[PDB]
């Protein structure tokens, strides 16, 4: 029997690159996603095409509430039955915008930045663990968590949470087999709203190659944390930034 | 004019002798509290015994929900009501319990220890910035961030997520004068439950001194930060710990 | 053309796995070492029946003086002489005795410690990006924060590590040159330490209550100098099994 | 009797602050240098004017060598010879300039930036605690070990190391009732080298003030870590720096 993963926020950029890989891998796969119905379905048609029920969808929106704990043991059962079993948890869903100290409101930003970014893989986390080989879950985090952007606090608390998310639960779930550990991009693909001029500018901040990385580049560092040669690893965080975080101001 | 300081719960403990050894620099203080009810005037009593009409006491419950925003602002609100202005905050409350992965329940644990740890004290950043000549705020942190202990991850992901805030909050209120700092205790005040036994197996971990430090060693660097010695010193975590986070397993 | 990979101190233990690993990979391997000859020659047939060709040894002390510079370039040339080519780099070779602060002279053990953990790797990457997928694996420390009693200038040689690995990848970037790091927990224990002490140490990893073994510290390598890892340069990977997650 | 302190490299910029702030507390102090004589002796001459026998000087070269160890030997000796104490060290002595990977050959280079930074402050601990109540020894670090200066290898390896023996000393020593702790730096006193141009540049890089340091407040560290307001404090390193490690590439 094949194993199965769980990938939040499937269905497009550097999550649709974990679940193509971790398919061609051998695994099948669950496609989280909350608004790209559209590509999270056709998505897992393609990879249904070439291999027959091997792929499942499932949405839910991942911000704080009374009821995302529910919400998120439902994504690990899909993948109980779908599947008959979980294998892998890739948390990569995220809220990524601007909250300055100085049209949503701040107890929406507070929920949808710390919700996507920390308290959902926690839950996650708790479900995937609870209903327990090569059982492990993996967190893409931020290279530049200490070096963060200007008036992104809420989002950088999220991702410095899930370091110790990160941290916290390799030491918990070890005695049952279950290895926690992180993927840390510094800048890869840019946000799809990035005009091509601010595109360049931070192409050129970084050292190896003068570009950003592709979604496949850090699928790469997840597909290894997955697999056999990464036995003994948990609570590690693996940077995938071309020396970014290195660079100073 | 004296100065003001608001300190978040500071009936009890590392809390009050933050805000009484403030007082003694000179400070007008509010004495934050949650349930520790009688403690807060008892001392507030104290404190304008000895200087009229420089302490003030206010009651608020940090556990992260919608209404938690009108809380932080009020607790602002309560000091430039009392004392006409607002000079230092100081993040002292937090909840501190076990929140396994393997009474309350799940979304109380977390809306408690991410709320008080972390989102309570990012709205109090707001606030205090938002109402706004030696400005500054002072988190009190964790120096075993990156050694936890076990089943403790709720809270763990809160101390992380102060990190992230203070590092932040400091760059982007960096232009306005405001110096954002935080304080790391490894074993001080052991908890009230703890028994003797366990309270000595923890100061035998402790390189320097083999015991906890006293409130009034933590409160020491506090004063240190929010001092003209510190003008320059900004997102910082000065661990307190006696050495405690170099010992290895 | 086969690729080829300069391991120090390759005649045993981790050393010798990554030298293994590297040529299974159809790498071609330079063994390097110190003192234990009979072992890095005896490998060296061992690689050299399975491809003929493929593995030299090559001996050199990384002690630090005034001439490691020279034995540095040296290591880095014999690579060049048997292979044609120098492709990987892998800092291994490391002094380990403690040195408290209250049979060496000190001025021997800051030589020996401080010259084989940092000085030396400082050398060979100078040596490796002047005479040019080519990277450079350092092997640290997962436990530089956490640091064992008395052992300060050994510490002070890992640490230096990380900043020579931070250092190099910055500037060796613009060449294409990738500098990286593995950091062990506990894995192959000394000796040289008695069973008793083994089996206290054993009982303190989250992950299996063992010690990482030589082959699971090679995987990491393996894959800092593979084309999965491309974009992947100034990082340190914890190979420890939770250890430095542990509190005391 | 009035405690002593031995400050390496005290004759100018940095050092001579940290000299003339430890002997306005009340520290008798011993003025190392290396080059700058009348610049040491000058200041010895002041510091005397203001209290009698409280200032001598003690000329030493610490790059490394055979002959370092009784170097950092005899400037503990100086102290223990005019003062018949020593309890506080402060390793301020650096060499800073470019070791690209690709005048000075490269084991002289090896030897001055290693040397003055690591090697050097670990002889000086190892003979300060030999011949050993507030005893404290204060190492001065740099804010950017992590975002290091381009072709500065064998500097920040210093740095680093320094670092290192911060964390391994603190440990250690803590049983004798020596606390080891750091100051970091970002941007204090520019290079007397650097031009007005590039000077301005670093300067408008820094958050607080966008303007560098006073040596002065760089002092101000050193002197609360010494202190009895940091009696619990060993292992910490204190960053000084305006917010300048937190600024993105
Ligand atoms: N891109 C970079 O340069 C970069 C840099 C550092 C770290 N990372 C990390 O790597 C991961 C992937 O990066 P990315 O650029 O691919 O990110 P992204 O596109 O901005 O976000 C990934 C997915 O998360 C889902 N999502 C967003 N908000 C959600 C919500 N409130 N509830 C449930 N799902 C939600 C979205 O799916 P739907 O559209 O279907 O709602 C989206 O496709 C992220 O964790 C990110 O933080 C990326
Ligand atoms: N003590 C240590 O060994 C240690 C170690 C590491 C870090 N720290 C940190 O240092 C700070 C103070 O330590 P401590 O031991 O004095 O803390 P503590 O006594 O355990 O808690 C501090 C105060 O927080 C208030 N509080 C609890 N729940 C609250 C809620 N839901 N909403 C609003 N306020 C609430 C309580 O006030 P009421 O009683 O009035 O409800 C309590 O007095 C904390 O941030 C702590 O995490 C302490
Ligand atoms: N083993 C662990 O638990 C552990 C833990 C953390 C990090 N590491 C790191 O992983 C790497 C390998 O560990 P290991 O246990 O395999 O190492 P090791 O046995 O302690 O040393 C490896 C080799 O280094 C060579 N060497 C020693 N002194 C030298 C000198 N003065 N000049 C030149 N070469 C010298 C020796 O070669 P010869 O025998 O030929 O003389 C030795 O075989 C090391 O860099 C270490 O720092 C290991
Ligand atoms: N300036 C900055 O922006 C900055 C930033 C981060 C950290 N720091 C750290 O802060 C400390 C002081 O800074 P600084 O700017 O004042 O340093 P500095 O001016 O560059 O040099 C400090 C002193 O060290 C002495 N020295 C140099 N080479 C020596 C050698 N080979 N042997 C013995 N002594 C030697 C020199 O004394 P003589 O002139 O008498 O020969 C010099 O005055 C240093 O440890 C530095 O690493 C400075
Ligand atoms: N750009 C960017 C992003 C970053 C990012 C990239 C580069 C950075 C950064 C955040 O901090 C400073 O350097 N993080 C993101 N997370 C999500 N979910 N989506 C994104 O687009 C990004
Ligand atoms: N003991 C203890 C506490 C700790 C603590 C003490 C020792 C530790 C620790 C947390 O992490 C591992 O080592 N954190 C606390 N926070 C609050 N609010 N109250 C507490 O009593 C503690
Ligand atoms: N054991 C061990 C070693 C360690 C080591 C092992 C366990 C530790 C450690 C270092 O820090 C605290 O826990 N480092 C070594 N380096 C070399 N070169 N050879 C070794 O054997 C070890
Ligand atoms: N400028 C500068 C210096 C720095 C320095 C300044 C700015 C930096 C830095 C080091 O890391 C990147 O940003 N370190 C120094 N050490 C000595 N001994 N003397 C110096 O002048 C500096």
């Amino acid at each position: 029997e094949a194993p199965a993963a769980v990938v939040t926020g499937a269905a497009k950029r550097i999550g649709r690159a974990i679940a193509v890989k971790l398919h061609q891998t051998g695994y099948r796969v669950v496609i989280h996603y909350h608004n790209s119905a559209e590509a999270a379905v056709s998505l897992a048609d393609e990879l249904n095409k070439e291999r027959s029920n091997t792929a499942v969808v499932c949405q839910a929106d991942l911000t704080n509430s009374n009821v995302l704990p529910a919400s998120c043991e439902e994504i690990i059962n899909s993948c109980f039955r779908a599947f008959g079993r979980c294998d892998v948890l890739v948390n990569n869903a995220s809220a990524f915008y601007p909250t300055p100290l100085v049209g949503k409101t701040v107890e929406t930003q507070v929920a949808e930045l710390i919700g996507t970014n920390a308290i959902a893989p926690f839950l996650l986390t708790m479900s995937f663990a609870q209903r327990q080989s090569n059982l492990s879950i993996v967190n893409l985090c931020d290279a530049m968590v200490d070096q963060p952007c200007m008036a992104f606090s809420l989002y950088n608390m999220g991702k410095h949470a899930l370091v110790g998310l990160t941290q916290s639960a390799a030491l918990e779930l070890a005695p049952y087999g279950i290895r926690v550990n992180g993927v840390a991009p510094g800048v890869s693909l840019l946000p799809v709203a990035m005009g091509e001029e601010e595109k360049d500018k931070w192409r050129r901040k970084v050292p190896l190659g003068r570009r950003e990385a592709s979604a496949e580049q850090i699928a790469d560092a997840v597909i290894f944390l997955v697999s056999g040669s990464a036995q003994y690893i948990t609570g590690s965080i693996i940077k995938v930034d071309g020396g970014l975080s290195l660079v100073h101001a």
